[PDB]
């Protein structure tokens, strides 16, 4: 039947579980005390595998805004943004994004996945081009699949291939170059300055995703593009509420005069309910605090540098030479080594994000650590000691 | 540039606004007192254009569950369901759905749109078939577009065309027939008993969307399929948290033994954050109350019958001869008549959902009313008096 196609995946899963490893796709956070602490399988555990970069999910102002919105506006809107679903707090969250990015336009979607799906498929039509990194987020590829444009993949992280591929396209048709500021798999940074220069040389519009940089890159926390001096040069910035902001939702911001007309045509905007009042209320409060959360930014980067430096010095192969983001990826030689490390860490009281094929390319096996502004120095050292113990026991170092 | 394609839509919008009508796509609920009352443009307004069918968004148990989850688990998970994003309340909401539908399997997505997008594109692959009503929800079509299957549209509401089109397909390949229990545009009901019999005659699996029926059709509130005696015959049921349940989210339930393996392969499940703790907590509480909300069900149907009967008797052309759902669609002769009615109702203190092309087919112009369990008899009569006044002033009756 229709599910027979999953027999291989089912057998692969059972093979993994035959090794005695905890099912990595069924972890449950039974309790979550803070941004950095949970209870998993009854064990107190340090969280080092979340995108709660700025610790906003337990910020007292954020929590209070959510509770107040539940009380005042109820649990949901029961309507789309095109009909009855735009409440006070939806207007507030779009304004918060305008203020955060310094843009005249802001369109909020129910998820980041849907923002990418919708904006890519709506902006570029038949006879037009979407140009993207080969290893772009699934939602960006799904946006391409949803639309009718010509898709132009370029070699991962290659300014040269972007330039050459763009240069061979016909000059007249409109073009969208889609870039990510931070590459989430290894936690390295895109050469946006150089790539945007190339895009503009070829007359393309540019969309940059700043999901993994929000609140901690650039003077205003706007992202890698801001840090690299590209303010005013980026046509569209896409992002999410599910990482630094600490809830769910997606968005696109722009200064283009016709931008908010996208609402009239964008299927993933139109054909879904708007977000719950409490979600857009917590997002508004969080976004506004993220404009100036300097103490948190400082702690986040201090923690990232300490973890990155410590793991590198201990003998782990890292995805990056220098600490360039809040993701630190440990690279292992094979799937077994990654699973054994991950299990030892878990059993010892530490959660990190394992990544193996097909999540990663064949031959790449990772423990992806992500830092929080609210990790303490003691926690980061506890983590390093845990990696030392696990690495020695498993034979990685 | 990329936005020049919207010049026509922008001109169309300005033409509409030149008539002096309030922008129907920019309505803001400044305050929302209850499921049935809001403040719009500073005016106290009865809401008669929401999908809050069972009034659950202000249920005190629902609200309390959301507040408690914010306090205990924070504003968001900052991770996917495949990694760090499955908290206690995510497991709770999936179990609530199992209990609600009497199924062994339940997979929750971040929106109903994404549940349809994902389940359709993941279940049916190359060489297989998705068979759907010509006027299916956008998300169902988008699921088809996202996948690699052969798409087979059948004439709207035609058991005969479903049968004939299915019969011409090759017998061996697996097939998914996708049906909706309630047709949302006019509020009529699908002939599921007959269509499912046809699907099974041709050996197809069946997916039914019960978004517009949840909690008020069938003995257990499971939907039109349950009301029509099809318990145990439906392979997959898809739904949403954004209507009766009163928050955001999507889901698919099934008794198929391999079903939850869908999680391993479904892109809109994998590549997005899980829902906020408060969202899955309010949904759990709401879903469980909806299993036995008999007083509300009774009120909802009483209100629907009173509104449907009243509008019909007053001389409005309705989308349905009998009151078959909680949607009552008033059909107007042209766009101007619909807009004038909608504006008169709005100015007089009533919000309904206008629908004009391209939301509707060319030549169809609607005021779509939707009933709530928490509308009072006085409110329903107030609404009827408002329709009488508006209809007389505009010249519709
Ligand atoms: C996180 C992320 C997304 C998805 O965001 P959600 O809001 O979790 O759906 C999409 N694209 C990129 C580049 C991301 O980093
Ligand atoms: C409401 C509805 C959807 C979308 O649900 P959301 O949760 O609002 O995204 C999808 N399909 C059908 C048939 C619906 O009725």
């Amino acid at each position: 039947d229709l599910l027979s196609k999953f027999d291989g995946l089912i057998a692969e899963r059972q093979k993994l579980l035959d090794s005695g490893v905890t099912d990595p796709f069924a972890i449950v956070m039974e309790q979550v005390k803070s941004p950095t602490e949970a209870v998993i399988r009854g064990k107190d555990t340090i969280l080092l595998g979340t995108y709660n970069y700025m610790g906003m999910t337990f910020d007292p102002d954020v929590i209070a805004a959510g509770k107040e919105a539940l009380e005042k506006f109820g649990s949901g809107t029961c309507g789309s943004r095109m009909l009855n679903g735009t409440f006070h707090d939806h207007m507030e969250v779009e304004q918060a994004l305008r203020d955060f990015y310094g843009t005249t336009g802001a369109i909020v979607f129910s998820t980041g996945y849907m923002a990418n799906l919708g904006i890519i498929s709506t902006l570029a039509g038949k006879g037009e081009y979407v140009i993207l990194d080969a290893d772009s987020h699934a939602s960006i590829y799904d946006g391409c699949q949803q639309g009718n444009a010509e898709i132009v993949r370029f070699r991962h992280n290659s300014v040269e291939d972007l330039d050459k591929r763009l240069g061979r396209l016909p000059k007249e048709p409109a073009k969208l170059v889609v870039l990510e500021g931070v590459y989430s798999m290894l936690g390295d940074i895109a050469p946006l300055k150089e790539m945007v220069a190339v895009a503009k040389k070829h007359g393309a519009m540019v969309l940059v995703d700043e999901a993994h940089s929000m609140g901690f890159f650039g003077p205003n926390g706007r992202g890698v593009y801001e840090a690299q001096g590209l303010e005013g040069q980026i046509d569209f910035v896409v992002g999410t509420f599910s990482k630094s902001v600490g809830t769910v939702g997606g968005f696109v911001v722009s200064n283009h005069p016709k931008f908010e007309a996208v609402r009239l045509a964008c299927r993933p905007y139109i054909f879904t309910a708007s977000l719950p009042p409490s979600v857009v209320a917590t997002a508004t409060t969080s976004i506004r605090k993220l404009m100036t959360a300097h103490e948190k930014r400082e702690r986040l980067w201090s923690n990232a540098r300490a973890l990155h430096g410590g793991l590198k010095a201990m003998g782990f192969r890292l995805g990056t030479e220098t600490c360039d983001s809040a993701i630190v990826a440990v690279m292992l030689e094979d799937q077994e080594q990654a699973a054994m490390m991950w299990q030892a860490l878990l059993d010892g009281g530490l959660y990190v994000n394992m990544a193996r094929p097909p999540a990663t390319p064949a031959g790449t096996f990772l423990l992806r650590c992500s830092i929080c502004a609210e990790h303490t120095p003691a926690q980061i050292q506890t983590v390093l000691g845990m990696f030392q113990a696990a690495g020695r026991a498993v034979g990685v170092i």
